[PDB]
């Protein structure tokens, strides 16, 4: 995830921006500058685009059984090939053992030493999720979400949420609420030899407070808020036991009444983080918190849409498939003395960054967001080619199991490789947006229609709308040749002139619209064939992208005139006659960004960390670490090729 | 077992699915694409198959004790073969412990004449079965089943179900009866040396719940629902003594009133697995389980048949040879000790494979019910010629050995190593299936006659129908050409051509019949006899198979008259028209199976697992492993050679 | 750890000093003379450096039962590993003694359910800490123990102690109470077998009025001082039994009030030393206590802070794992002789030592205190990146592991090989010392504000504060580069000179203040931030150590402004100004210590004595030793590679 978010480090540093919203959303401003390159001569324009992201979203959970992993073993009882030795294994227990005869294998065997079940990434979404919450709670932002009031004086959208943004709580209260639902049985089992079938987790170098607060987290979450985060989630585990050696019991004081809110709030961000890198470095998790911090990136935020046909997407849910948590980790003390087994570098290096910044996360789920709406769009096109492909070997079958959902998305939106998974039946997917044929309703407040085709007083949108400007992935090099992504192209003459002078194929008259929506001048195109009611390419105000109309989507029509060209009341820089001859100069556009930056409202401005490849050093003392990987494990990462996209490693 | 399992989908993505239960049916969808390339213009049709399976069936069971193995023991009690050396262990009685010489001579006289006949193949069966039906009920399904009601609007088919679901019990019952039925004669032994030839059993490790079940579970279990592992079965044993360090005494006042039901609950399914993973590991019972579950695996389920004629498939009762139970273990209590004797390597990967994942078994069950559902039919279709030039003696070349009979059939299916029950005497088999005559009379309500063949008011059928399609194992290489059941298929020129269309051979012409409708076009058909009410290649929607048409299941019939290729009501994929010679192109198609994930009924939804192969070596310490395999009992695999199949060593 | 000591001194002058105590107080005075060669006009200047230290401490202890050690018995009673050959037992049971059959196969035969947990090491740690506090109080120093008053004329700061020294006592009482508290129920064994799976206790050699004492200090041990090795613990068996000649009564007339306090007085230390002797080397506990002598060591004692901030340091209490008292020596008679098994030649030579004079430990627990402030503070400096080039992950990176805890701190603070514990799951740590912003505030009465961090009325610290200086250990190479903490440095040329003085880098100008400082000059600087009340290097008097200033704590700090050198109120040696590029000389120092006698309080002076390892060989008659070390068990050494310290083997 480091590496696709640096760009391959690019400029040898790469940026991050800090966890903020407000009522459930934040703006994402910038200042670019725009070039002008005609008559041997520069023309500029600077302004400012902005950029609306939401933390709302309710998707669907599914706790289901997932594939047991042993990385974090030491490598005397692992092995590359052989795996657990479970001789290696039993016998040690026997030389440290008091059990008499020779049945302790067959006991051990029967009792714990058979399940093999070790899997705690539910466990670090629990924990991960809770310290972005206590960021968002103690930055004085932590609220119920709101989808913003879209309105244009048009047809206007509004879409409901579970609670009142005002009733919604001020402060992060627990998940769980006492003395309401039951709480899974702990207990501090330090017995050398286990006794009972049941996962069992090692805490022992966790403060009083850090194991109170990773015990009490063990148990139910309950949504409390319209956040994309406070998904529902049952208890992990019905019944474990913690090897720590003193005994904690504050989270069962206030189970009954003996403990007060007062005495046991919620802990600091700074003691989530101590609590998680200290489980993490004694458990030898990190494959498993590189797959935790990639499962809650995709589910982090969704970008507002500023047109009225882009909330289609926002609307709708996604599905994540956690497996159930299982740990065996603490049914042997010797298991983790030792060096870690095959370690994952890329997964290394990530934890690494993470703990050196603990807000690469939430700036990798920004850009995926994005990344991802604009991909879906991106496919949807290319398997068409514009509609002038006639079989169909863009070959985009890693779009069809749900697992590389996401990262072939955004190895199509963006060249750069998108990062595994690095497990397996763990993934975050919108099943009904699979086939590019995407119809989907949206409910539609009573406005007068303009050109806006509603149906049933419910916008009708057909497969995905790009609905978000590409300002912080902005090298993205989407299209083969240059284009507004690429950021530099040069406006061409029309392909031919008739009675109105102007004959242009769709993605130059997109080219072209954009451009002059940029210099001030908004363009009246007219085809006589489907039109559904707009003369003119969509545009935003705030946001001065302009969307792609549907027509260059649908690929029937492959030529679209452009009759008028009008100057809009907030004129810009002024240019001649493009769309007529002897009068059309060959005007190049290129654009630069100025400032980025973060702002929830404008309030408490958050200046960006910088972020350099420095101390991406990761800490070798005592793990053993391979680059290479498997496609098995889904350790690799999908890559756009020239007759499509496909998995491959990374070699 | 596990190898086979593999090999299914080439040691890659090893699926396996919970089981589940709808009214004793169930459904296993699918999500397979289908590739059409072509003058280098490749298309492709992605389609969701459902192939149901119902778990309802009524097998008979005859207890005939037969072959007493004794490969457990140490082996300084055991001989060069099973002979148990019975003057070993009174020398051992004599030298290691301090007995009287009058008593240990009276112990060695009174022996002479006892029966050491020990097998546990009918206890691991009914714990197996008693396990399964508990994590049925807990899963809150578990009733009487009832086939399922299928009806494609011409015919209406209901076969008689012995008890109704209405009636039928919805927690799962004891399966014997509060003092109806008289109980065994259990006793409690601890002393060193035996005192009746009755048989013995250790059952040391278990705890007092789980003594408590296997004892009294041990009664005669009685048949209360339709579900084909629960078919009837007598006391085990008149009478047994189990070697404990103390007496149990809390079934007995159940047994004999005292308790009632809510103070004796049926135990978990948690606890019932590991009462039997104690049993086995202690007992070292690694062989005779290995057998116990491939009787149940083969006597799992059936397949529910999409089209009617398949139901003749359901009707048919399976018949089973269970050798009684024998006990010699808990005779002595130093016969368990030692390093266990005579265990086969494939028998203990596979046991500790089934425990790790307790859904291994279900899934091999429903593999091997839809390869022997195909095997047979194919053999039956093969032995006509269709497909293969050699015309081996499919009918009685193997199959007449019960033992070898579903091993034969999943060879002559799928080509791969079936593995063998690995004991003398034991099989399931269907005696009137041997025969290629074996005609049904399905009871029917015809609605209307759209064409079958319907004589006396029930149709008939002729040996064994189609029930199942081959998808839960696609890549099933039953012919040596290209086929649907191979991956990808070329279609090739015509034989010849004429003016009303195009003639084809047996085998081109059913495939390239497949590979149209698949496409979406319907084939229609012309042959020299009139033995049928449709002129069509039967296919029943959900699954997209096109059946053998059953015209060529006759000799004496190498050409086919194809006409009438055109579009059905709905329509995929464009397609020439492959049969004038002008329109005709080399097709070619691939099929390639993504996705699959079982679901019971309509609600539940059970989402595919993984197995990591890595993480299940088996428990080789303290185990003489034995590699080879002696044929007399069976341990060894079945291969399909080309020179007809036959049981070989997997050496 | 012998050798750990040793290489302190590089084999020359072994120091070690008698253990003293005023308070619960000492101070150890020592006699260094510094050098001062530049120009070839070498000067020197002695002076007393008092490095005080406290005894007082409330360390919290948990009692959890860990790995069971069986290291201590005859080999033919133990297999290859530490499993013990119960089988073996029986059979020499069988052979050697005659016993009849009955009996001995009854006794196998309960047997089979019992424990084998083994560890006397919480008995030797309350044995070990009662003759201690028996030494105290016969040199007429024990009392209840009080924490320093410690005032600067600026901030007057004292501790709480639980327990005045007014009130505490004089003479030593005993552990227990006079039957208040329910003491264990020990009993007589003398038959050849065991009856029942209570820990038996082998205690022959003893004397009747050892026994007596062992068994009475056998019960619950109450925290009658605040002295840090008094600490509470439980009765350590509630059923015992001691293998004796003949029964013990003496005790039992004191328990139940017959006998009145002097008529059974506290036995002298020799005889306490002697008890120990004979229990230690009869049940071959050597690893055992060797372990026992670490941990007493590691939670000794702590040293006063000469500076107000390092109060901190006293605030924390550390936290221990004891494992639970077991005792199978005393369950068979013959397990005791032959040739003792699975001894570690450290352990050995350390016992020998330590019997041979009884003050190593006490000189190892000071050495250990001190360098274990010394690596904790210095591990937080040069997380910085102060001295260190290399920015290794000190924050994490062995830390983790509570059993490596200490042992990292001395390899990060020394560079040698730290002794660890020898046994899994026992370690002395302080959990809230692992983060690097551990902050406490120090109660604080200030009389006027001489500049310090003073916030919300009591001061806070950063980490770990200095309380100590590198005085009883000093040629400590703490850092690669030459400093005061290594022998000699040479002060070399300013970085740029200017006109108001010259900048200095890290290192070197706090390397050139503590030099002036030593000389006689006190150093001003001046820093970019405003984060002190004083531009002074701080060196409280007593040891003319100058701590390291807080401004280069943090990071982005490499260049200090230093001006303003001048001699204080008194000087020692006349030297060039040094920051002037034209004063400014190569100065060059070396130091060295000569002598040392720690004295108690003001009257009690304990000359330094000395040890004649020459004369201190092992017993290593009728021993099997191995020198070779198991990690799991953490029976080996952790040095401060270049590359991160980590565990290695002593080879």
């Amino acid at each position: 995830m480091l590496r696709f978010v640096t760009k391959n480090s690019q400029d040898k540093s790469s940026d991050l921006f800090s966890i903020c919203s407000d009522r459930g959303t934040f703006v994402a401003h910038n200042r670019v500058r725009t070039d002008f390159k005609f008559d041997n001569l520069v023309f500029n324009r600077v302004y400012g685009v902005s950029q609306k992201f939401t933390l709302v979203g309710n998707p669907t959970v599914c706790f289901n059984e997932g594939s047991s992993y042993l990385e974090g073993i030491a490598k005397k009882y692992l092995t590359l090939d052989g795996g657990l030795a479970i001789d290696n294994v039993l016998n040690e227990l026997r030389s440290t053992c008091g059990i008499p005869g020779n049945a302790v294998a067959s006991h051990a065997y029967n009792i714990t030493s058979w399940r093999w079940y070790d899997n705690h990434v539910a466990l670090l979404m629990n924990m991960l999720r809770a310290y972005h919450l206590q960021v968002l709670t103690e930055q004085g932002q932590y609220s119920a979400g709101d989808i913003p009031m879209y309105h244009d004086g048009h047809v206007k959208i509004k879409l409901p949420v579970t609670i009142d943004d005002t009733a919604g709580p001020t402060q992060f209260a627990w998940p769980s609420d006492r003395s309401t639902d039951s709480y899974p049985d702990w207990a501090q089992f330090s017995e050398s030899f286990p006794s009972i079938d049941v996962p069992y987790l090692d805490v022992r170098p966790l403060t009083v407070t850090e194991v109170n607060f990773v015990l009490m987290m063990m148990s139910k979450w309950h949504r409390r808020t319209n956040l994309a985060i406070d998904y529902e989630a049952p208890q992990l585990a019905d019944k474990f036991a913690y090897r720590h050696a003193l005994t904690v019991q504050d989270a069962d004081e206030w189970i009954e009444g003996d403990r007060t809110d007062d005495q046991f709030r919620p802990p600091s961000s700074k003691v989530m983080l101590s609590a998680l890198r200290k489980y993490v470095n004694h458990n030898r998790l990190y494959n498993q918190f590189y797959t935790a911090a990639q499962l809650l990136a995709q589910i982090m935020m969704k970008p507002v849409p500023n047109c009225a046909e882009g909330y289609a997407w926002l609307m709708h849910d996604a599905l994540v498939n956690i497996p159930k948590f299982g740990s065996i980790r603490g049914r042997y003390p010797f298991l983790l003395s030792g060096d870690a087994a095959l370690i994952q570098a890329t997964a290394l290096e990530d934890w690494s960054a993470i703990m050196a910044k603990p807000e690469l996360v939430f700036t990798y789920a920004m850009q995926v967001s994005v990344a991802l709406n604009t991909g879906l769009y991106l496919r949807r096109v290319k398997k068409t080619g514009f509609g002038t492909t006639i079989d169909d070997s863009y070959e985009d079958g890693a779009f069809l199991q749900p697992e590389t959902f996401v990262q072939a998305a955004l190895a199509c939106c963006t060249g750069q490789d998108a990062p595994l998974n690095g497990m397996s039946d763990v993934y975050v997917t919108y099943p009904d947006l699979l086939e590019f044929d995407a119809v989907t309703q949206v409910p539609i407040t009573v406005i007068e229609p303009a050109g806006y085709n509603i149906v049933d007083d419910h916008l009708v949108v057909v497969g995905v709308p790009v609905a978000c400007s590409p300002y912080m992935i902005f090298p993205v090099a989407a299209f083969d040749t240059a284009n507004p992504y690429c950021g530099n192209f040069v406006i061409k003459a029309a392909n031919k002139y008739l009675r109105k002078g102007a004959v242009y194929d769709k993605l130059e008259a997109w080219k072209l619209a954009w451009a002059l929506r940029v210099a001030g001048y908004d363009t009246h195109f007219k085809v006589y064939g489907d039109t559904h009611g707009l003369t003119k390419f969509y545009a935003d105000n705030g946001d001065t992208w302009t969307h792609i109309p549907e027509f260059v989507t649908d690929g029937d029509v492959m030529e679209v005139f452009v009759t008028a060209i009008e100057r809009r009341a907030r004129h810009f820089v002024e240019l001649p006659r493009l769309n007529s001859p002897a009068f059309f100069r060959s005007v190049e556009v290129s654009t630069t960004i100025y400032d980025t930056h973060v702002q929830a409202g404008a309030h408490a401005v958050y200046h960006a960390s910088r972020i350099n490849l420095d101390y991406v050093k990761p800490v070798s003392t005592g793990i053993q670490v391979i680059n290479a990987g498997e496609l098995k494990n889904y350790w690799g990462s999908v890559r756009r090729t020239q007759q499509g996209l496909g998995v491959v490693g990374l070699t």
